[PDB]
């Protein structure tokens, strides 16, 4: 796994990454990445990455309800821990 931080410029806004899950495996998944969003301009994530953990808050067999629920917790800071096949 590896590091992400993302920082939001306001506590409301979203980061440019819509979350999924899957039908046949655990786990919190990017679909895709908004063009010109947070995620996007920072370059890192890709589509299909799996979100491992938020701000140490474990989602490993998460949700993306939970995933949402989190960033939107984050006055700024959002700290991912991500994997990628």
């Amino acid at each position: 796994s590896f590091h992400v931080i993302l920082n939001k410029s306001s506590p409301e806004e979203q980061l440019g990454i819509k979350l999924v899950r899957r039908v046949d495996e655990p786990g919190v998944f990017i679909f895709n990445v908004l063009n010109g969003g947070v995620a996007d301009r920072h370059g890192q994530l890709e589509e299909n990455d799996r979100v491992l953990a938020i701000n140490g808050h474990d989602l490993r067999f998460g949700s993306p309800e939970s995933a949402a629920h989190l960033i939107q917790a984050s006055e700024r800071r959002v700290h991912l821990v991500v994997s990628r096949q």
